[PDB]
């Protein structure tokens, strides 16, 4: 409504967010260990294109598990949901299935697990080689950020190829129960799946990609349309129940907010018909969200009244 | 917007549900058996108080679980989230714990499985005898309905109590895991846990309850606040993900609204600043929801745009 | 072969266990509370009849879990090993399944958890009341314990009911599954159930009922048939792989001998064809079993080569 | 005691388990699906050197699982008891846990399921090259058979290690969560295990391994000693208790022999200080269990008293 005093808000939150120092910065690779627990971002995109950004809003990170819901909704936009659910499955797993690689029909729980993401890795652009298949998703994250910051870490890549023992076993898993379509090369989509996860975006460009969610597919930056209603209707919903990891369930109840983290430390945040968003900042709690994002997003509903049941 | 045309519309999804004939009567105590399987019936009360109905709305139910969200609006409504929820879960439990009482840390799932609103029922107006207490409950339901239709069955009362060895196992367990508040007397408990299970509603009353949930807490046959705001988001939060059963994720993903079925065959549906209805139709299928109430609330969310989600 | 030599080192087992001083004394009703942790006894009975007794050996303490194998060898005594079985399973549960009542196919795991041995009480002499249901256990008891001391506690028969909520959640639990045969008073079950875990024995006399499983079901000290062979051999088999709590399958590799451990302290051990034994010490590990009788077991395969499959 | 009498029982519970045509021979890769469903062969080796063979006894077939309790013998007798319980767990897991492949202190549950043989093929002759562990193996079951028919299939060495997806992933899930002693080439542990899964023998020459098992270690037919003591005890409680897949505990209850299953359709016996024996039939009934085998033991235990628990 008023943008100008919102942004004050914003600047309020990020702040009283900043006095939170706990945590741990992943240090499974070496690319991750190099952060610093100190940096902190936080960008906003509105539907109608106000931007405002504080902190450390341009320096580039992965999208890790960000990408889940993003490379999710380039299946169903080409694919369609009925297609996409024979092989993933549509609700939270819950903490007693939490180790499962499969559900009781041999699929992966959600495309947010690692299992769902690695099949629906699968299903992209099937028929061409993956530099092709890259390129098509590349193209796809541009017109979803309208143009801004999209690159790629290659010591990423080849750190997380060289350690994903445990992506490997499900890679294996799923060939074993026949989960992938017939004809796949299940090693090739592992190596397309470390490729998709090794994306570089900065806070500024994924609020773009948050914003083209929140206003039902279409990028508010330049007005193209980019994914189908029913791919951002079907993301929303998974990224409200599947999205906070472990804490998906309490940040359903007390946020009530589309949100996905990831190992980097961002977490992308969808405002259906306000904004999108993307808080960064490296240090994660035992849950693996980062402990800057997760206080900020709490902040940020009781504040501005934005959760999904909220008069 | 145009109440007449939308009516219409509701008249017809009614008419396609009718044809909908599968699904089997519940049968384990004869006060359910004794229902016809052809009874179908609708009623919309919206948040500015017009009404319609079609079907069977005058003939009286019992809620069964359908009062799982409204026993627990009533404790945060008197005690808070927080002291709620020291007792009580808030979240889905999953295929794979849909068996188990209890979570990892000793508490119900949520309020609305059975161990969960056997908790809610001890923490309701505590320190007074079961007959000052099921007069407290029904006076907030009278509220609800907007002094609508509110009943009791004798009959299902005496049969859920004879035939109800599965609470009293979780009874027990609870008792033994310390799930209670001190001093609680875990039968007395059972009693008027039964007791609310045979509440009488129509098709007519119970829309005004659901239509209530839909207007922030303000019944909107009276004007009246009958719940405070953090009592109803926290309600739909968990109508939203905990509401059908194990169709709760598969209806959170296609439909999108907060609900809550029952062994009755009625399906409380809410539409958040909208509208609240009542579908009722006794043949349940191998989930326990209505067969004609799924279908119905399938077709209203395509054609009305009315998912959470929906641009 | 030469028993004098023999009990000189049962005599120095028994005094290098004396040192090890660790464990809990069980003290969740007053009567296990009361008892000193210095409290330990050995007493041997062979399949010829020789004795020999070493510590606090006379000192009257309840069987508990240590009834479960004989109420059971009783039960396929009077009816045989299928119609035992039509109610209740023969292995262990393992770890990720023993906080559940029951298996896949909706049976107790075996007649040596607390589900198991409900069933099993509901078995034996059906069609009397429980004074004579007792009396004939008893009589039973006798026989198998050549007239040795056999009481009953009561204060410690009071305290298990007034409790033992855990078990009435079995008990209802099983009822609501059809678990128990028709026309079964599942309280008055409950309660004879109470009455068998508060029977007490001594070393002395409960060693003769530990050489009489391992004497084919014929008491060393009277010559007397008390129990069939198939009875004897099924009793082993389950107590060989399901008697220890969770440590029955490390007592398995590292013991190799039917044995049945007791919250009192006690651990009934067989030696087929060799003797039986009974410890005592009322201090108990994590795990549930006394921690000086685990000791002494250890030591005496090591030293006298009993393990079943020891050349 | 008469050797001539007995084999005439041999030759008669032969005759009738021939009778028995029920079971599906296995058809994951076609060298196991040649096989006709008539073969049927029972070959006797008693501790003192005495021979017996009925049937289909000089065909070759390949162990399979039949080689876990072998390969766990030889870690066992050059590492010892204490070395090897440190990656490998000592207990069946049960029904609830048995599609998991670690217990609760990330080890595999036993020797005698996949992840447990795999484990154990990692700790045999560690520092030398494939060709080098597989002649050490060889000549350790060649000293097993008193140097009968030990050979290799090729054929099945191929098709097992390009159809084997659930090993991979079993063998990528070890190396993520540092099963493996450190310095593991696992890949190449995967290539060991294929190997020794595709080690062939006949009736005769497997028999008189089971013997060397039945005798403490020494090869009945040369007077050698092959394993110790130590080795051999341990491997007949593994296969006490889990050598029969899902079956394991009716097995142990039921015939109460140290026995191993594999998927060609043997069934490696052990009667201990009396006899080794090697069923074999080819068709597998649901549990993956030899159906004339299984009936043959049967009827053995119930006509010889062989059962460790008979008295
Ligand atoms: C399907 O048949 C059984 C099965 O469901 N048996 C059950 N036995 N007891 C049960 N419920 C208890 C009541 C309280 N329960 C807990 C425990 C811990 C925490 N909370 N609650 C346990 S369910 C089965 C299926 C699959 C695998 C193994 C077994
Ligand atoms: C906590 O330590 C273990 C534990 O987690 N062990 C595991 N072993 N293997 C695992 N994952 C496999 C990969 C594919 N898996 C399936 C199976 C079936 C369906 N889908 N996926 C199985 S987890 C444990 C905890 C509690 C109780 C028992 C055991």
């Amino acid at each position: 409504p008023d943008f100008m005093s919102f942004t004050s808000h914003i600047d309020e939150l990020y702040e009283s967010a900043k006095k939170q120092s706990g945590g741990k910065v992943a240090d499974y690779i070496p690319q991750l260990a190099k952060f610093s627990p100190d940096l902190w971002g936080v960008s906003v995109c509105t539907v109608d294109g106000q931007r405002h950004s504080t902190g450390d809003t341009k320096v580039p990170f992965c999208l890790q598990s960000c990408v889940k819901p993003l490379k999710y909704a380039i299946a169903v936009n080409d694919l369609g949901t009925e297609y996409v659910h024979r092989y993933v499955g549509k609700e939270p797993s819950g903490l007693r299935f939490n180790k499962l690689f499969l559900n009781e029909d041999d699929k992966p729980h959600n495309p947010m697990v690692n299992a769902g993401a690695i099949v629906v890795t699968s299903l992209i652009k099937q028929g061409v080689n993956n530099a092709e298949k890259f390129d098509y998703v590349m193209q796809f994250l541009n017109k979803m950020a309208g143009n801004e910051y999209v690159g790629f870490s290659n010591a990423t890549f080849q750190s997380e190829r060289e350690s994903g023992d445990r992506n490997f076993a499900i890679g294996y898993y799923l060939k074993e129960k026949k989960c992938f379509p017939e004809g796949t090369d299940m090693v090739g989509i592992l190596d397309f799946y470390f490729q998709l996860c090794s994306i570089e975006v900065t806070c500024e460009s994924a609020s773009v990609m948050a914003a083209t969610l929140a206003n039902g597919g279409f990028c508010p930056i330049t007005g193209e349309r980019v994914l189908s209603p029913e791919a951002v209707r079907n993301t929303l919903s998974l990224m409200h129940s599947c999205g906070m990891y472990d804490f998906s369930g309490q940040f359903a109840f007390h946020v009530g907010l589309p949100a996905k983290s990831g190992v980097a430390g961002g977490i992308l945040l969808v405002v259906p018909n306000v904004m999108g968003m993307m808080c960064w900042s490296p240090p994660l709690d035992k849950m693996g969200n980062s402990v800057k994002g997760i206080h900020f997003c709490h902040d940020l509903v009781s504040l501005c009244n934005f959760h999904n049941y909220d008069n």
